[PDB]
This record gives structure tokens, sequence and C-alpha cells, in this order.
């Protein structure tokens, strides 16, 4: 009852995000090439390197990624999508996958399989009881990829591949995916839209990405009606809003649902220094969010909780946000956040009326979780 | 009555911001070295290169920076501060100047003089009527440096050196400094605190940086009481809030004061993609802010307006925010913002109640501007 | 008698997209990890430009705007098929490799290739008219590997050949010389003017460095052009002594024999002591002396009409000082030391070795065939 | 008879702060522009580590944790004054240059220097006991330029000498050999063991590349150590043929004459064809053959006890493949091609030139003095 799994694969740091900023470089638009795309793998690699350099790695059980099979991927995705990803992976320089901001390098399907497979392998080992919990520091991310496409830097929906494995292979009847990446988990929402056996929750900045989704009225359909929960929050929301959302909506939803496994889509792009959103969460905020969620798992599903890396785009600060979560898993709290004092005076630590109201909009939906 | 000055010096791109993220790299804190400090000069250089590549440079009059003299600097700063900057500039690898986030490279005083001097030289040429207006794309920035210190990446207060020159050398009785960098212009506020001959205005994110300043109650002292105006805005404020602040506070303040010259501390760190603040301004927002301010100058001080670069930390997006301002100066609107559609759906375009109220707090202070 | 030195830099020369590979593209199956800076990344040449400015040399130069090379300009050196193929790759959403697997063109990159060739043309025009006495076109992408019908070795169009073709067809010059001291064989230039005695083509290079199968002393042109191509392959490790002996024994005598009306220098700095893409030992003082000699030769034989056009060089650290030395020889304002001078001076290359002397002496009997 | 190959990598080896200069610090008066990647930046060696993992070689290796070198460990190779001076610079808020103007230590960087020396020690311990048959310590910062009383040439402590001193004093070995094939002269190692015949020190290097005044064949040790230091200076442009001739004629016979109980290899890859900091032409296949020969020699004379310790190498592009070749010779699993092989193979270096042969033959008469 205490052994914490940790997945990193070298190839997670070799994802080729190209020479553009977001979309590709384009001379006619006068978008100058740049060395580091916003989604460049160094951000997540720096998190891995801090896990090692901090000494946290000594308290973790390293777990090798095992490449996701076609069968694994097909539990979350269409055969057509999988076949299309094989095609672009073959291109001599890779290329965009569909949406104009989602570059796959040459041979990049290998990395996408290892990323989904890292989530699956950790899930397997936690669910069997070999491990009590873990963190899969994967790349590329997953939560934007719906059933039939790649989208928003995501090739396959890692957490959904892992949930599908938990359902079909491990025979779990109820799984929860809690996504706190600052962007709406539209892919995950899509995949399990009609399905009450995977409760999908997304805490995000309202309309940050994608532009047309993540409204509280998006609640699933058919037998899945009531088993998708969006918590859109306003720009500028910080630790107070995020913790109020955890206490009023997320944790009660999990307790109502009684999942046999909790998977956390753990992005750190809600951080105070992220370029790709406008939120004010600090490493201490993420710490408290993780502590609450792990304690919830202890109470309702024998501690079975798997964290899977989603987004986050500050190479400076993301490592300390991620380390705080790892420390809550290991219980070894051995390094300060060196930005703590600098960021703590910027605010986000008072629950504003507009933040409170956004969260309260979701509370009446809890009663529909049977 | 139409000739637009433009200052860039190669050395503005050679500022040595070190190997840290914000503070220096530190092994005991496990702050890993990184190639690009948040304040790395490539951000501003990319703006310069876009000015050239877009063809805007063909509509601009290039103006060489002339190094600020000791006498120039002393109109804004103490002799002790100037002498201290000579000392750290001599260090073999340079070093921090005081506050732990303000690195000067070896020989870096040369660049700091050229940065202040770029502001002065443009000011001189606009004020004499050789030029109608201009943009000084300087680096290092200025607005955090108070009378007796360097602070927040700023060695000398460029806009205050330029205002002091306009006062003492050109004999102007009234100058305005309008700072729309997202961080509080505490340095500028300090320098002219007791002085009604330089009206200092700062539109900023409340308590973003520095942590203890920029409150609406900071209004100057003695004869300068009423001649400093802070407009702190909440995190998440976008184009609607910024334009409401321009229309309700900034432009009326300028009209009340009747400056003979307007200097704009033109930062783009309020942009939607900036890591160092939480605001939602787009290039079209900055465009409208610039258009309004230039038109105000046409109405009240014969078009005499000088823009001087302050902060901004998105190498991806800052160039397009800066280009929009340049286009409003030249009147040649020849390149789209390629991020426009991507960013426009994220919000910030509706004036929220909390934003409106923050701005309305400053309106009663307009009556004290004589 | 006149002194005005032209200088071409265009912002877009620094925006060339060399991709995320090292040399070829990144490739996961081969386990070639992506990297930020390709060997040929534009920062190397941009750092040279920035040093020209920061050193104060720019104050002694006459800035000359690049004018995009027209289709007609390009067709004086290249086939219509090559030009049309470059339009195709330039249109791709992320650009792509042109023919040879190491020559990436970015999206819209044809614009930069036209400005690069056009920079060489515009400087050539203004020197030839006498507006300028001489100049330096700090262009990018480079040119000398591109033959008539292809892109090759980071080169889209052969800038110096476009400029020579302009000097021939538009300015009516009967004799032009292209002296290429890039460390790699100027195979493109050799190819373009192979049959043509009106452009004397000379290449000083490391033997078999790049391309693998060319630059032998036996490659001398054909037909009426026989004798009007001169290769000077030198052994790896050759330094200042060898390069200067080659200038004195072969290059300068060749130019004097030929009596060009204009000298175009393919000015690469990849023969430098710190270059990753060759094994030569030339220092900034070596390049200085090479430039001084060539400029003085131009003064003697073609009224000072000399145009330098940037080719290769891959040390972002040291190339700027090698380039600055050449600029200083043009302006006559020698105001900055090479800060690497003492560090590099003890490594050698300053004695003419027997193998180096012999390699150079192989070319001397060919001088008599230059009529 | 046993086969288990140790491998040392520590995350902090990739965190060495080489600063914002190219070689020396950035300097505005000299107009040396700041740059992101110093020549010695840790990404080069990290890319080697990442390729070891991504290639699947890591699956055939036994990972061995670095253990920080103690003061006592360091003092077997260095003075107390040097150790104390390194504590001082490590304490500086942004670190700083150590003695020589090109050797930057970051803030807290002594921690990494201890882990680097300690990685060499720990691998040496585990090979010597027979737990492991051999191994590779991919350490950083490097060691071989650091003499007894100073840091020099990117080196804080002399890792291989700390390891040899441990093998002598703690493991009681009477004879150890250090074979340094970094392209720069191992002057530090030479200095440390100058008077001492119990550590045979051999350096194959480019003549006068770095440092400027050392590595001559006449530098042979002193007193009881006379004859127990062997320098093999080679000319610029030397490639696989020269390096292998040096191995066969000098290095391997020296080791056989000496009968070390342990062989430590100072394994640099800065002799590679693409290195900016030297002018040699060795390819990954060259390094492969050098490693195979040395490992086979160890098998014959000291029960296979061979420890490789990373020294220099400055091509982030190519070093990983040179290093991988050596790892493959240790594991016997030859599963990835050198993707540069065909590109580099035609550049030369594969014929033994007369000057190269003569440089090597100068050392052969010194073999008889190794008793
Ligand atoms: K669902
Ligand atoms: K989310
Ligand atoms: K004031
Ligand atoms: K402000
Ligand atoms: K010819
Ligand atoms: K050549
Ligand atoms: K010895
Ligand atoms: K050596
Ligand atoms: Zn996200
Ligand atoms: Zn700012
Ligand atoms: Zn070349
Ligand atoms: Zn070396």
């Amino acid at each position: 009852h205490h052994a914490i799994g940790y997945v990193w694969n070298t190839l997670y740091g070799w994802v080729d995000t190209g020479t553009g900023s977001l979309a590709a470089a384009n001379l006619t638009a006068r978008m100058q090439p740049i060395s580091h795309h916003l989604a460049h793998p160094d951000t997540k690699r720096r998190f891995h390197e801090l896990v090692c350099a901090s000494g946290q790695i000594e308290h973790l059980t390293p777990i090798a990624a095992v490449a996701a099979t076609d069968a694994d991927i097909l539990r979350a995705h269409s055969a057509a999508h999988l076949e299309n990803m094989k095609r672009v992976s073959n291109l001599p320089t890779g290329g965009d996958t569909g949406d104009g901001i989602t570059m796959m390098g040459n041979g990049g399907l290998e990395i996408a399989r290892l990323s989904a497979g890292g989530a699956v392998e950790l899930t397997r080992r936690v669910a069997t009881g070999e491990l009590s919990a873990g963190y899969a520091l994967v790349n590329p991310p997953g939560h934007h990829a719906p059933h039939n496409a790649a989208m928003g830097f995501c090739i396959f929906n890692n957490t959904s591949v892992a949930a599908g494995y938990a359902r079909a292979v491990l025979g779990m009847e109820r799984v929860a995916i809690l996504d706190w990446d600052v962007h709406h988990g539209n892919g995950t929402q899509d995949i399990w839209w009609n399905d009450p056996s995977v409760l999908t929750i997304s805490l995000h900045q309202h309309l940050c990405f994608p532009p047309d989704s993540g409204y509280s009225t998006e609640r699933g359909a058919g037998n899945g009606h009531g088993y998708n929960i969006n918590v859109p929050l306003p720009p500028g929301s910080g630790n107070a809003a995020y913790l109020h959302a955890m206490d009023q909506v997320v944790l009660p939803a999990l307790r109502a649902y009684r999942p046999q496994l909790i998977i956390v889509g753990s992005g750190f792009d809600a951080s105070m220094l992220d370029p790709l959103a406008r939120m004010m969460v600090t490493a201490d905020g993420f710490r408290q969010m993780a502590r609450r969620t792990i304690d919830c798992a202890a109470d309702i599903c024998d501690g079975r909780i798997v964290f899977v890396q989603e987004g986050g785009y500050s190479p400076h600060y993301l490592p300390f946000c991620g380390l705080a979560v790892i420390e809550e898993l290991t219980g070894v709290r051995s390094l300060p956040d060196p930005y703590h004092e600098f960021l703590a005076g910027m605010g986000g630590n008072t629950l504003l009326d507009a933040e409170r109201a956004a969260i309260e909009e979701i509370v009446p939906l809890l009663a529909d979780i049977r």
C-alpha cells in the first residue's frame, strides 16, 4: 500500500514540434522561424530532470513505457484515425495532422504509441495493486484528440486509451477522468459522450481552447447524459477558485460516482506564468489539488489514482508545479518552490464573486450522477 | 507634418540576461539553466526584424541612437546610481544590479546609455518638428528604475531621461508619460512624485510587479499631488477594459493636463500570450490604443508623440502587437495579425463589471489635474 | 580614383528556415534527434552582420538594398526547370528538401533566394558603373554548389553566377572572374561556366570535402572553355601558409593572365580554424591577407572592380571576426582586434608543409593555358 | 568469464552552466556577442546519453549511480588549495571562471564536479571487484586538462586521475594505465603522475591543439616516473588510418609492456570529422575500431578490466554516434548504423600519410623504457 510508479521515456523529449511558434513558420505572413515552438518538448523534459535532480526519483518506482498496440488505441479511437496517423508518421519531415497547429515528426507514431502506452502501463500496475499510485510524464499530450482525429498537439487521447484498457481488459465498470489542464478536454468529452462508465470532468478556462466548447450545457447524451461535467472558469482565476471548484464540484462528483479508478489529466498550463492561458495557479495550488484528489482516491477507490501529463508551456515554472504533485504522491517534501514569494503577491488567492458563480453553476448537475 | 522616426541599435539585441529564467540559475534551488531568460533580447529583436521584413521600415525615418550623457542621466537619476552602474558594467561577467532579477552584462552600461539615448534623440527630433512622431525600440527597458536604483530589468528610466531632456533642454513646461506596460511604472512614479511638470500615468495589472505598489491612492506629493495617476486593472482584462480605461481616464487626463509632448511607455506584456502577466490584449487592441493616443496628440500638442519600448515577453506574438502600433504611426496597414482569429474567440472583448469598477475608481481624480 | 564600399544585408537573409535536423532532416528511425540549430542555421551570418554594425564598420559602408532577382536574372545561370521546381517547394506549407537531402527551403523561401541572388546582382551593378569602388554582399542562402539544373549543398541559386551572367549579358563585359575560397568545391559554378571562357572560375578548397566526387585539378572545362576552370584542392589541415602560397602562386597569377573586367569573390569562411564542416586552419588574419591581396590585384588589373559575395561558414563564434577582417580591408578602418588571435595562433597552419606546397604546385603549369 | 557492462549518467551532468560566451565569456568591449550554446555546452553529452537510451543500448547496460567524490577522493589527484578554490567559485551567486578564462563553473557547480569524478570512481570500483566486466562513465564536466593544482580547459577535477588514485590507494593496485584519446593533450593527467611509474599516462592528440605549449614526445616524466608518460602528437587532418596505426604501433604495445591491472580510457570524441575544436578526421567506425582493440587488449592482459570515462567532444550532431559505437563494442549489440557514414567516408583520412606515419614512428623507440 505505498509504491509510486513513474513513467518517462527518452522519446517523449524528441517530439518534433517544428520551426513555428504555434502554427508553422510562414514567410508570406511574416511569421519568423523560432527554435522553440510553444509546445516544444524541453518543458516536460525539464520536469523529468527536476524529478531526478531533486532526489524524488529515489522514492519512485520507474515503470517502462510499453508501446500502445492497435487494439489499445482502438478502444478510444477510430480505425480511420489510427491509419491516418501511420500515413503522416511516414512523411520524410512528418507534418501537420489536421488542425494546422498539430505537428507530428517523421516516425512520430512511435512516440505517440509510447505516450499512450505509458498511461496504459501505469494504469495496469496501479489497478492490479503492484503500485498504489503513479505519475506518467508522457508527451505528446492527449485530451484534445477526439474519437476520429488529432487536435491541439494531441495525436491519441492517452487518458481515454488508459480508461478503455481499465474497462475492457481489467473489467472495471466505472472509471473517472479528471482533467485540470487549463484547456477544455474536448477529445475526452467526445470519446465518452454516450457512455456513463467513464465520468469525464474538465476544469478549464472558458473558451481558451477550443473556441466553441466546454460549456456547462455539454452533458453527454443517451445513457451518458449527466456523465460529462464541464467547469468553465473565468480568465484570472487562481488557487482560491481552483480549490473551491475541487471542494464544491470535483470531489463531490467523484464521491457520487464511485469510480474504481481515478485518472487525472494533469496539465500545468493553469500556472501563473503560462503563455497559453490566463490563470493564476501556483505550485502550492497544484499541490493542494493533488493532495485533495489523492485523499479522495484513498477514501473511495482504495487509493487507485493515476496522473497522466497533459499540457503546460512554461519551461521555467512547470517543473516546480509538477514536482509539487510528485511530492504529494511520495510524501517526501524536500524542495521549496523558489518562485513562491514572487508569485504569491500577484493574487488569485481570494475567491471572486464571478469565480464563485461560475463554479456554483455546476453544483445542481451533481444530482444527476447516479 | 508627416515623418515617423524609428530607433533600433544592434546592441539592444546584445543585452546579456544570463542563464537563469528570471533570477539566476541556482543548483541548490534546482533551478536548471536555460538558453532564453524570460527577458531575453530576441523578443524585441524579432519586433525589429518584423518592422523591416513587413516593409514598414520603408515608411520610417531611421534615427541613430546617441548615447545618453552623464548630464542626460542625472535629469532622472542620482549620481550614486549612475556611479554604481559603471561599477557593475566593469565586472568580467557583469552581474545582478540590486534586486536579484536585473542582470547587466559585461560593458552593459554602453547599451543602457544607448537605450536612454535612443529615447532622448527621438524626443529631440519630434519636439523640434523634424519628425511628426516616432517609435524608439529600445532595450533594456526603463519604467521600473526609480531615481536611486535599477529594478525589474531596468537600468535607467528611459522615458524619464527623455522627459527630463524635454523639460530642461527644450524648455517644455508640461510633459506626459503614459505607461501601458502591464507592470506598474513605479520608477517613473518615484522620479516625478513631487513634480507637476511631468504627469505620470500607469495602466497595469494590479499587483503584478512590483508587489506593493500601483494603488490608486498613490497620487504624488507636495506640488505634484494629483499629477500621478495609477489605473490598476484586474487579471484577465482585455481589449474592452483597456479601451474603456483609455476613453474614461487616460485621454481625459491628457486633455485636462495639456502636455506639450506625450511619451508612451509602450510595453506589450498585456498581450494575450504573455507569460509575465495575465491580461488579454490583442494586436488589434494595441492598434486601437495607439490610434486613440496619436489622435489625442494631434488634437492637443501638435501631434508630438514618442513611443518608447518597455516590456513584453512573447517572442511569438509581441512582434505583431508592436507592428500594429508602427502601422498606426505610418498609416500603412499592409500585414494582418496572423493570430487574430485564434485569439479573438478567447474573450476579453466585453467590459466586465469588476473591470468597469476598477476604471471608474480613477475618474474622480481627473478634477485634480490643473 | 574613388572609394565607396557597398554593403548588402536584408533581414530575410536571417530568416532562412534550415529545419530541425543537423545536416539532413531529423529522423526518428535513424535516431537523429531534432536540434534547434542546423549546421547551416542563419544565425551564423546574422552574427556577422550584427558585428559589422556593432563594431562601427557600418558607418564606413554604403548600405545597398537587395533587389529581388527576376526570372530573367536567374535564367542567365539556371534552367527554367530548376526555377519552376524551386517555386513548387517554396509553396509547400512547411517548405521541404530541394534535391539532395541536405538542402531545406522554408515556406515562401524562394523570396529569400531571389533576394540573395539579387543582392549579388545589385552590388555588381553598382560597382561596375563606378558608383561604388567595391563591396560586400552578405547574402544567404549561399550559391556556389548550385549547378545549372539543381539546388545542392544548402544552395538554391548560384548567386555569383547570376551576378556574372548579369555582368556579361546586361553590362556587356567580355571577361569576368569568380574566385571561390569557400572551403568546399564550387562545383555549381564550375558546371555553369564549364564550356565558357568568358567567366574564369577558380576554386580553392579542401580536397573531396564536399561534394565527394569533384574538384580535382583535371576538371578544366571543355570546348572553348577548356583552360578556364581552375581547381586548387588542398589537403586537410592546411592553414594560412598554404592559403597564401596558393594566392601568390596560382590565384593572383591566374587573374593577371586572364584580365577580367570584374572580380567576384565567393567569400566563404568555412576554411576557418573552428569550422565544423571542414578541417582547415585559416584564421581571421589569414582571411585579412587573402582579401588585401585580392583587392590590390583588382586595383592593378580592373580598376578596383571587386565584389565579395558571402558563401559558407558555420562557426557562429568565429565567422563574424573572419568576415569583419575582410570588411576592414575594404574600408581601410582597422578598429577591432580578433579576440581569438592568440588562442588560435599557436595551433599551427603557419608553416607551408611539403604536401601543401606540392598540391599547389600541381596547378602552376595550367596558368599558361589562360589566354 | 563474465559480461556485465556498467553505465553512469547523472541528470546533473546535463546541468553544467557553461555561461553565455562562446569559449571565453561574452565581452561587449571585444564585441563578442552572447550566444545560447557555449562550445562546451552540456547538450552535446546529454544527446549522447539520450541516444544510448533511444537506441535500446540502455537495455543491455547496468546503470550505476554516481556517488559524489569525497574531499579524500579528490585529494588523491589534487591539492587542498585547488579543492578549496573550487568551493569558493561554486558559492558565487552566478558562479564564474575558475583560473584560465575559458573554464566556467556555475553556481553550486562543485556538486556536479564531485558527481563527475565520483562517477568515474564508482565505475572503477565495480569493474575492479569483478561485479562488472567493463563500463562507460558518461560524465561531465571533463577532467584531463586539470593538473594537480588548478582547473583548466573546461575541467574542474581530473576524473580519470581521481579514479586511478582510488585504484592505487583504496584497491591497492600497483599498476594503472590511463589512455587518453581526446584530441587535446592530457596535460593535467601528465602533470599529476609526472614523477610516478605506478600510473602509465598515454595521450594521443593533435599536436599543439590545446594547450599551446605541451604534448611533445620529449615530455616523458621525471625521476622514477621517467618513461611512464607517453605523448603521441599527430598532425592536423589525421584520420582513421593514423589513429589505428598509432593504436597498433604505440598504444597497444605500451599497454602490453606495462601490464596494468586496470585500463582507464579518457574517451573524448573531439577527434571526430565534424568537431569544431580540432582538425582531425576520425569517424564513428574509427572510434569503434579503437574501442574494440582496447577492450580486446584488456581481455588479454588485465582480465578485461577496462573503464571508459567521457572527456571532450563538441559536435552535438555527430558525437552521439561516435559514443554509441563505443558503447556497442562494450555490449556487443550492434543495432544502429552511423547515418553519417557515407557522407563522411569520402572526405578522406583513411590512408596513412607519410607525415602521419612519421609522427607515430617517433614514439616507437620509447616503448623499450616501459618496464
Ligand atoms: K462520459
Ligand atoms: K481541462
Ligand atoms: K508627477
Ligand atoms: K504601466
Ligand atoms: K569557365
Ligand atoms: K571553393
Ligand atoms: K606517469
Ligand atoms: K589526449
Ligand atoms: Zn492545455
Ligand atoms: Zn512589463
Ligand atoms: Zn562551404
Ligand atoms: Zn578535448
